[PDB]
């Protein structure tokens, strides 16, 4: 990790974070949320060790990097905008994407714009989210879960921020981080209190150290939670901005992976899309997915050594 670089660049008017280290082909990693460049540690390793440049940065409104003020600086085509920036300073027409939770969105996004610029896609817990013409985004989350389902809930500024206030920045990444509980997070009505997880252990699971820990609430306790959360706050205008590609596949090969127990695959009829055939009818260069039994949301982290060599052996074909 003392080998891991750390630089600011300014991409698309922004000044962002990249942690970097190794040469050979860039994989590019993009994290989710409420994380950091710091959840793809034990692929930075891995890949760098193993012959790739590994590229990690803190998105935008992340750790340290700039986050804007205007909630409408936080659509996917923003995101995008700064990482491909990112990949032209890095110097590569192309790169390997791995990404996670909101960075897997993004990633999505940034394959349905520039295909080119893509090589091959390790996707983690966040499928490609077909855009129904018939519903908004949001709209249709809260017909199906109602007003206390968690994307809901962050859609109003300042709320969540607050009722995150009041439990305190490291028992809500606490709460997060160790759910494992499956299905729909509903959060109880008017404050945070239990929020994703009604059974918290005593002792952080062994895959999350108490330093891991410390790390993330260092940045979170400074900067709190107001960037990450503004990518939920766009998620109706993205539906909107995307009707240009309605109706869109994706041809960059794909590998996807999800824990089990991961509230995204266990909800939102993720399961059914996922291995129905709607999934490969969008992606058709989708390949095998794989479930990876017992693991939670986190699985870049909780099942870490799993997640380098699904990379590497994909990566490798190309």
């Amino acid at each position: 990790m003392e080998e891991i670089e750390h630089r600011t660049v300014e991409v698309n008017g922004i000044k962002m974070h990249v942690a970097e280290k190794g040469e050979g082909p860039v994989v590019l990693f993009l994290h989710g949320f409420p994380e950091l460049w710091y959840s793809w540690r034990h692929q930075i390793l891995a890949l760098s060790s193993r012959g790739y440049r590994a590229v990690a940065p803190d998105l935008r409104g992340y750790g340290d990097t700039e986050a804007p003020v205007s909630i409408s600086s936080y659509t996917g085509f923003h995101i995008v905008g700064d990482l491909i920036a990112l990949i032209d300073l890095l110097g590569v027409d192309q790169v390997f994407l791995v990404a996670h939770d909101w960075g897997a969105i993004i990633g999505w996004y940034l394959c349905t714009f520039h295909p080119d610029r893509v090589k091959a896609y390790v996707c983690l817990s966040v499928p490609l989210l077909h855009r129904d013409p018939n519903i908004r985004t949001v709209d249709a989350m809260r017909a199906m879960y109602g007003d206390d389902y968690y994307i809901c809930r962050f859609q109003k500024p300042g709320e969540m921020e607050a009722q995150m206030a009041e439990v305190g920045t490291e028992y809500v990444l606490k709460n997060i981080l160790t759910t494992r509980k499956p299905g729909p997070p509903i959060f109880p009505k008017g404050e945070y209190g239990t929020g994703f997880n009604p059974d918290m252990p005593n002792s952080l699971p062994s895959w999350l150290t108490q330093d891991d820990l410390a790390y993330y609430v260092s940045k979170y306790e400074k900067t709190g939670f107001t960037g990450p959360l503004n990518y939920y706050r766009n998620m109706n205008l993205n539906w909107e901005l995307t009707a240009p590609w309605s109706g869109g596949k994706i041809q960059v090969p794909v590998k996807f992976i999800t824990g089990e127990l991961d509230n995204v695959y266990t909800s939102l009829n993720m399961k059914e899309y996922i291995h129905g055939g709607g999934f490969k009818q969008d992606v058709p260069n989708l390949e095998e997915v794989i479930v990876q039994k017992n693991v939670a949301h986190f699985n870049n982290q909780e099942a870490a050594e799993e997640i380098n060599n699904h990379i590497y052996d994909f990566i490798k074909k190309f």
